[PDB]
């Protein structure tokens, strides 16, 4: 089997995700995230977060709306050039993605009709023009018309960026592998505005950065690389892009897309300007002289990023058992900033001596980590069940611990041990886990 | 003039929100929230999913799609009785093949769900779901402000519990929920209790409402805790075909759990915060954000723009920054820097003047009560971890 189907099978048995509407028939094209796959996921953005806005005197935080004014993505070109070739079977009657012959549906085609990407909605009574809305496939446009808000209230000037998440909709003709492609995703952007002169500096700046923060948290550097878009791959928005790119593990070429950067000089700015009437180019008062910024946008995917950071921290290695052998044991080596479960309560067995302070312990846990407490079955079943998702430490309660008042810790890698008094773990694992 | 316009004129002015699509012409029913916006907006997300989910053993999250597919919401109950749901055409073919709807609730999400963690999460009633996402509505007019609009978030959990208890666990929720919000600083006397009537899925609801200030009647809905008995995993295991009751073993019983379920209002949550924290005194304009909500933390400032003070201020603002959203301030007489952060509820202030060129300490700032203190850099991050109460 593959490694990304054995990571998909692990994901889905112990619920970092669910098909949506599995009950009534669910697609690779739509997920939910279970307990531990939102953890995963908030985790994975409170880093970026932390990275992009709040460590950064430079760059500042949005969220605007899903849906805005028809006219943006008329103004954006999304309306006229964010379209595909669609090509109709003759026998069985199935639309397909001509770029993407024989047919994979029958195997047995019409001419190609050009079909828009966005997804439609209708606001108000009347399913009207008036009415028709974009569900929007980028969350770029929102940071673009609010670029002179932000420079007022904020009181910024170029260089600086305006970072943002949320949720984008792509008709998207077939689904991913897993999770990979699906109609309905999360963004992680950011708009760094920068004086025309320099934005080829900066632009190798943030390559550079965000590969580093892959590394940082985790990903073997190895699994990455750097592509740069040939010219008729480029977006309508941009000038030069540089995708980097992580070793997923599809079947043919393992490679995919994982982060998008890209130089759009002044492409937006300049549009919004022209169709809204609204001035938004940027006057610079130390040299009374008044330009478009030029933009660099690092462009990542909230699940493409948790596919990454899932994949490349699963691995096999012969762990020890308790019998005196070896055992293959599935870990995921998560950094302890992602892992959805930071650490496991685990009194040495049911008695009722062990749950009051196991309990107690767990509490005093929950107030700062998200905490897992599990007494059923033996022991080292219990680790190997945490290894498997990812916890970096358990706490081990046993019947010493009745009288030192001390508990095991135990790391998840090295599978070494450590006695440590109870009024010191907190402190303990705080230091470790690397929180804020 | 009324608090609530005051409220939003202030929103505006300090990019707390700006009108979405501004330049193209923007209405009350879609708002974007700006550089401040955002931060206390996820600051009450994060408090909420911090007392929800990761503080309770019997409570577990998720997060589910936007749109789910149509027999879904046959199966609630919504095609056929809410029509105010937006509908949006998957796949290539525009028709009714494709015609799918944008959630006006995020609790589906979770009742589909809910056979699916029961196994994953090996979790027993009494037990909950937890759930933060978008929801639409199409909406026909707008509300004050931030309070009605057709795209907003909502907090819900659905607390599954054997039935008898219902009753009970619908108390005990209806309470913890207001202490909630008390707990991070909004005045009691501004929350109540609004029992819905027989006449008004639902068995039995009780609102916790705020007096937003409206025009009229100041009350407004800010959280509905509602019992739902066991209507909603009844209906979808007959639709759906899928048993989502649950089998005691302890007793060999199995039974459809009843549902108890808070759902509060992201958007409108923080409309009540902030309304509830703006104040005026001697004149000074505060806003007397709890620490674990204000979207800065702390501000540094440097007495005076100087190659001495700045880069001492700068350091210490990155050190800052480490942990919390953090703003550094050089514009204008420091005074006017006090003033322009109490503005926007920031808890603590701290400025480096030449004293701090020798006794390498900075003058920290309380908000409310402007008392400084003069701390040694060295201890400046722990004496403000403290008193900030998370980050
Ligand atoms: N259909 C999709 N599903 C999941 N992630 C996506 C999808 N489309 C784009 N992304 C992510 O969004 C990032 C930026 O997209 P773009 O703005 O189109 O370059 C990509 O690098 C991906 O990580
Ligand atoms: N259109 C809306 N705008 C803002 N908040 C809303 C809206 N609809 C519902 N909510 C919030 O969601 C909570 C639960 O709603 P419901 O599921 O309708 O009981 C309410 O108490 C509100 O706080
Ligand atoms: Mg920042
Ligand atoms: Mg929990
Ligand atoms: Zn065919």
């Amino acid at each position: 089997a593959s490694i990304i189907d054995t990571v998909a099978n692990l994901a889905k048995r112990r619920g970092f995700v669910y098909q949506s509407g599995e009950i009534y028939g669910g697609t690779r094209s739509a997920w939910d995230y279970g307990p531990l796959g939102v953890e995963l996921k908030e985790n994975i953005k409170r880093q970026w977060w932390k990275s992009m806005v709040t460590a950064r005197e430079d760059v500042v935080g949005i969220d605007t709306s899903i849906i805005l004014p028809r006219e943006v993505w008329v103004a954006s070109g999304h309306v006229d050039v964010f379209h595909d070739p669609l090509v109709e079977c003759l026998n069985c009657h199935r639309r397909h993605r001509q770029d993407h012959v024989v047919c994979p549906d029958c195997g047995t085609w019409t001419e190609p009709r050009e079909f828009n990407m966005m997804l439609k909605t209708y606001l108000g009574p009347i399913e009207s023009d008036e009415g028709l809305h974009y569900l929007r496939p980028e969350t770029a446009q929102g940071i673009f018309t609010n670029f002179a808000n932000v420079v007022t209230t904020a009181r910024k000037k170029p260089p600086f960026g305006i970072a943002q998440t949320g949720k984008s909709f792509r008709n998207e003709i077939t689904p991913g592998n897993f999770i990979f492609r699906t109609r309905e995703f999360e963004q992680m952007e950011m708009e760094f505005f920068v004086e025309p002169s320099t934005a080829k500096e900066w632009h190798q700046y943030w390559i550079d950065t965000r590969l580093q923060w892959y590394v940082d948290l985790g990903i073997d550097r190895d699994n990455l690389r750097l592509y740069e878009h040939p010219p008729e791959k480029l977006s309508h928005y941009a000038e030069r892009t540089v995708d980097i790119e992580y070793k997923y593990g599809f079947a043919g070429d393992p490679w995919g897309e994982l982060e998008g950067i890209a130089n759009r000089t002044d492409f937006d700015l300049s549009t919004h300007s022209k169709h809204s009437g609204v001035d938004l180019s940027y006057y610079d008062q130390a040299t009374d002289t008044r330009y478009v910024p030029y933009v660099i946008e690092p462009a990542a995917g909230l699940t493409r990023s948790l596919m990454a950071f899932l994949i490349d921290a699963y691995s096999e290695d012969e762990a020890p058992n308790a019998k005196g052998g070896v055992d293959k044991r599935t870990v995921l080596r998560f950094d302890p900033r992602l892992a959805p479960v930071k650490v496991a309560v685990l009194p040495l067995s049911r008695h009722a001596d062990l749950s009051p302070k196991a309990r107690d312990l767990a509490a005093e846990l929950r107030q700062h980590w998200n905490v897992e407490f599990d007494d059923a079955g033996a022991i080292g079943r219990r680790y190997r069940r945490q290894d498997e998702v990812g916890t970096p430490y358990c706490v081990t309660v046993d019947f010493d611990s009745l009288e030192d008042n001390a508990v095991t810790v135990r790391e998840r890698d090295s599978m070494a041990q450590e006695r440590i008094s109870i009024d010191q773990v907190t402190d303990y694992l705080a230091v470790r886990l690397k929180g804020c």
